[PDB]
């Protein structure tokens, strides 16, 4: 029992992390194969990143001119491109530890983990979601571009999340490993403003579930709900529509606990029309919505 | 910015996980240099665990009774002894994956990262810390003991907990890695109450210093206390009474935002006293104590 915000065991992404300097820019890359893949804007001054052309300026770099290295040891660049807002570096050496990995691009509402990385050094490792307005709400400094999210299926790493930057909001924005940025941002030192962070709806029922198997029991209600009525008080609380397929992925959790989706919903649109009234649910005073329903599986269930 | 219940990476920790078995219980292993250290519980079957005389169960016990399986091979059992709770293992082969470590006992209030195991396989990491009365808030089912808690210093793994069972109240205990339990535990299966779970008052006061740092600053008072005034206070919310050294070891924290520690400590007396009023605090809605002094410099300033 217990109920904790976990991560992945990040061994088999810290096998991966480089680090990548291009003139006097240094940031994090992730090696995989002979491949280097970082953020474009290694290549940036902070002059150039107020309007960049990265395609011009990447006319003046050389091969030569990424320092790439691994640990204690320096790659050799034979190779260099641009694929959207990522640099791939084509290097002689495979990464003798590339694990198995895949490159997917998830959907808001899904959850991965960061290693937050530094000078191509781990610093720590930590449980995100892209959130709704395609951010994500992480812990990262400057030099920590590069630093990657990700989810494991047993040894298959499926890297999801590049971090590119930080917005005047605190929250931050990067891109998949093609380098195509989740929702509008752009790799520019411009003001962008996030849109509206909804709730995950779905994820805190999910975790509604996970405290009725940990022994939280309270927010149990005598009432039920349907899926319009629900998404009246959900559509009120800026959280987000409750769909049948959210109900379809909730069947597991609804079995194991023998409490109908729709019952849950009945319990969520209380708390969310009178409050938690000073109680807590997993030693949270808030609703939590950063566990998918295959997290909280996984977790009360123990898939190694 | 932005502030994350963040663990250290766990590759490191990940390299020393192995399965041990004797008999039909199979649990997690450490496995450093050529010893391996695991529960002695797994010499126990769930009858011997009401009353067990471990002295008398070890003697029934050889060298090949115990099965150690460090990922798909199987290590050579060359020795075996009984150090408090755990049992050493000597295997004839030195892990070759061994980090520099030592072994750590901790003071209650200081904070580790624990990567739960199954079956020697690692499952995931999250940040812990142990409580006033010796226990941790984990997440563990059966099948976890022998996962152990860890802190890192740069290339050096401080070991500090190993995980062997969980109390009727869904809170974990377990020993140090000399076999020693945090507080009155003992590995029974006995009905043991922990003591009053007092809030660890100088880490939720590093945290407040976090979310000043972060940009949550609506807390900040026009107030000022004393030592004496706060720990009034603190003795009624059953909080830890606060001294000198708690202030000295926030000094940097204080150096670094310009508040003074008496004046965040009058902040965190007003939110004792009134609540949040439906605020939130770096993302909380309640007042976070499993952040030390040291861990809010460390993620504020990228330590890796
Ligand atoms: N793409 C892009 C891009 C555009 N403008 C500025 C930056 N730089 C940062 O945001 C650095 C940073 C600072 C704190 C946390 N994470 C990252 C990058
Ligand atoms: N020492 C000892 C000891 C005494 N009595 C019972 C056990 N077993 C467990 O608590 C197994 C377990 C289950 C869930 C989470 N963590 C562990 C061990």
């Amino acid at each position: 029992s217990g109920f904790r915000k976990m991560a992945f065991p990040s061994g088999k992404v810290e096998g991966c992390m480089v680090q990548v300097t291009c003139g006097t820019t240094t940031l994090n890359g992730l090696w995989l194969d002979d491949v280097v893949y970082c953020p474009r804007h290694v290549i940036c001054t902070s002059e150039d990143m107020l309007n960049p052309n990265y395609e011009d300026l990447l006319i003046r770099k050389s091969n030569h001119n990424f320092l790439v290295q691994a640990g204690n040891v320096q790659l050799r660049v034979i190779g260099h491109s641009m694929q959207n807002c990522v640099l791939k570096l084509k290097v002689d050496t495979a990464n003798p530890k590339t694990p198995k990995y895949k490159f997917v691009r998830i959907q808001p509402g899904q959850t991965f983990s960061v290693l937050a990385c530094y000078n191509g050094s781990p610093s720590g490792v930590y449980q995100c979601a892209m959130r709704p307005n395609f951010t994500i709400k992480g812990s990262f400094l400057n030099g920590s571009c590069g630093s990657v999210g990700f989810n494991i299926d047993y040894d298959c790493v499926s890297f999801c999340y590049m971090h590119h930057m930080e917005l005047p909001t605190g929250v931050h924005a990067g891109t998949d490993l093609e380098g195509n940025f989740y929702g509008p941002f752009v790799d520019r030192q411009t003001a962008q403003a996030a849109g509206t962070d909804t709730t995950i709806t779905v994820n805190v029922l999910a975790w509604l579930y996970a405290a009725v198997i940990n022994g939280d029991r309270w927010f149990l209600n005598r009432f039920t709900t349907t899926l319009n009525d629900f998404n009246l008080v959900a559509m009120k609380y800026n959280y987000e529509p409750l769909t049948q397929d959210h109900v379809d992925i909730l069947g597991p959790l609804s079995a194991q606990t023998g409490i109908a989706v729709l019952d849950m919903c009945a319990s969520l649109k209380e708390l969310l029309q009178n409050g938690m009234n000073g109680r807590t649910i997993l030693g949270s005073a808030l609703l939590e919505d950063e566990f998918t329903p295959f997290d909280v599986v996984r977790q009360c269930s123990g898939v190694t």
